[PDB]
């Protein structure tokens, strides 16, 4: 008797667990196990479905983020270890797709609140198990140059980045080992996102994120937002559009003057119960 689905996008896979009241009470030990794809049923992190102020009335949120009201649906998002969603933008896709196809949710434009901010949402097909949804994911923020190993451009998508386009770079020179590098310190005092890609050829372009502390991992939000507008730049486009292929797949960024947009798949491949003595005995 607690509901739950398992979806992903081009990459990441979660567990949903519709909570509206914010009633389920998520230690990191629940999260762990939920996320143990031997133990619980597999994920790289819990999408709780609430909403603002009723995660703010039960301790999960402090204040509002700017621009988050408190009736706002709000995804509360867990990293398997316990942990709150670190800064990529990831679940929002997924989180929006369950929305609709649940029918939490009847309209295919709402905004979605997260720990980052509000984040709206376009719905463009929803199906029980498809969907094309585009994130409105904020100005993206062009802040000059430097170098990495790579030259690139700092571009601020919420959190820092620094996406670097190369011309003498291919596809299969991708397959490079940039997991766990080297970044100028008083550029990013904070630390940074790297992004290395190929240079535009026909409206795409190749990716792979190196981001801040947990390494090479999966798929970024920011960072694919990050990547295009950089490789935008490059060709001299202060705006435009740009599919950008992943590891997983590929997704289609579009830059504006105002905000950008990430616009993806989002797959939900079941729904059902987790079984509530199971849910009580994981800590």
């Amino acid at each position: 008797h607690m509901i739950f689905a398992k979806g992903h996008g081009t990459q990441n896979d979660f567990v949903l667990l519709p909570d509206v009241d914010a009633e389920l009470v998520l230690t990191a030990a629940r999260v762990a196990a939920l996320c143990d794809r031997r133990k619980g049923l597999g994920a790289d992190g819990v999408l709780r479905v609430t909403t603002a102020g009723a995660a703010q009335a039960v301790g999960v949120l402090d204040s509002l983020p700017e621009g988050v009201r408190v009736t706002d649906w709000y995804m509360d998002y867990r990293n398997a270890d316990g942990s709150a969603a670190q800064m990529c933008g990831n679940g929002v896709r997924v989180f929006a797709h369950y929305l609709r196809a649940s029918g939490l949710e009847v309209r295919d434009e709402f905004v979605v609140g997260s720990l980052a901010g509000p984040r709206p949402v376009t719905c463009h097909h929803v199906e029980a198990a498809y969907a094309d949804v585009s994130v409105d994911m904020g100005k993206a923020n062009r802040l000059g140059a430097g170098e990495a190993v790579f030259h690139g451009l700092a571009v601020d998508v919420g959190n820092p980045h620094l996406a670097c386009v190369d011309s003498q770079l291919t596809v299969d020179g991708l397959a490079a080992l940039d997991v766990g590098v080297s970044f100028d310190g008083a550029q990013f005092p904070d630390g940074v996102n790297v992004e290395v890609l190929t240079a535009p050829v026909d409206g795409a372009v190749w990716m792979r994120v190196h981001e801040r502390g947990v390494g090479e991992t999966r798929s970024c939000g920011t960072g694919t937002v990050a990547a295009a507008v950089a490789a935008l730049a490059a060709v001299g486009s202060p705006t435009g559009t740009l599919t950008v292929h992943v590891p997983g797949g590929e997704v289609v960024v579009t830059v504006t003057d105002a905000t950008s947009f990430l616009r993806g798949p989002s797959v939900l491949v079941a729904r059902g119960d987790l079984a509530d003595d199971w849910w009580n005995a994981m800590g």
